[PDB]
């Protein structure tokens, strides 16, 4: 994950995301000093970060959690906490509020789908069911992570807005391991559960 990137986590509940998460991006963020904001709406992230109170809290703070017209908000702030330390990860445990399958679209969420290197963002999405969120989000991503389904919509989905090999390979993953999709090389890999 460079630190500009889009990456969508995608599996059923107690599949691994948070752990991923908690586990993986967020130490290796920590080793380059990369800073980032959780925004929680489910606290399970309580010791990444400072605790936030405020909108400036959110700014100021370089490791941040946020228990979550809010986006806009959260987005605006996001920015100028960039501009203070940097390209930073905003990480977002449930997309499926801000993102889901057939909302709207406000300069916000575009610019965060669109815009990221430009604002200092990378972004992480989480998500239960691949179509939950907009077809439009697996587009602009730059990794897609998802655990095992066979739930024949999902797959329908990975295949038309994915891969059609991710779609075949995501059927057999045992538990916590997780196939990884890089959108820009086009490329598959089936990792072994984080340690
Ligand atoms: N690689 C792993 N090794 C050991 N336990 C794991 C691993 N990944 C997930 N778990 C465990 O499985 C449970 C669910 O993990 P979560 O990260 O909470 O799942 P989520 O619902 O996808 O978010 C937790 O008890 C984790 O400790
Ligand atoms: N992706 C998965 N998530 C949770 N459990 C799994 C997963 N894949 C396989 N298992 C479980 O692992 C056990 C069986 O593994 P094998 O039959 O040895 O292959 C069963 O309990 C399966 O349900
Ligand atoms: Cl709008
Ligand atoms: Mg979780």
């Amino acid at each position: 994950m460079n630190p500009d990137d889009i990456v969508v986590l995608v599996g059923r509940k107690k599949s691994g995301k948070s752990y991923l998460i908690k586990h993986y991006f967020i130490p290796v963020l920590k080793a380059h000093k990369i800073s980032y904001i959780i925004d929680d709406h489910n606290s399970e992230y309580s010791k990444f970060g400072y605790n936030a109170t405020s909108l400036s809290d959110i700014v100021s703070k370089q490791y941040v959690v946020v228990y979550d017209d809010f986006f806009e908000k959260l987005w605006q702030a996001s920015k100028l906490h960039s501009k203070k330390y940097g390209t930073t990860v905003l990480i977002i445990d449930e997309a499926y509020y801000h993102f889901k399958y057939k909302q709207k679209v406000t300069p916000a969420i575009d610019e965060a789908l669109h815009a990221n290197r430009h604002a200092g963002l990378g972004l992480i999405l989480s998500t239960q069911r691949v179509y939950d969120l907009m077809p439009i989000v697996y587009k602009q991503a730059d990794l897609i992570i998802m655990f095992y389904t066979r739930e024949p919509n999902e797959l329908r989905w990975i295949s038309k807005y994915i891969s059609a090999e991710a779609a075949e390979k995501v059927k057999t993953l045992k538990q916590y391991h997780f196939l990884i999709y890089d959108v820009n090389s086009q490329t598959i890999k089936i990792h072994k559960p984080i340690l």
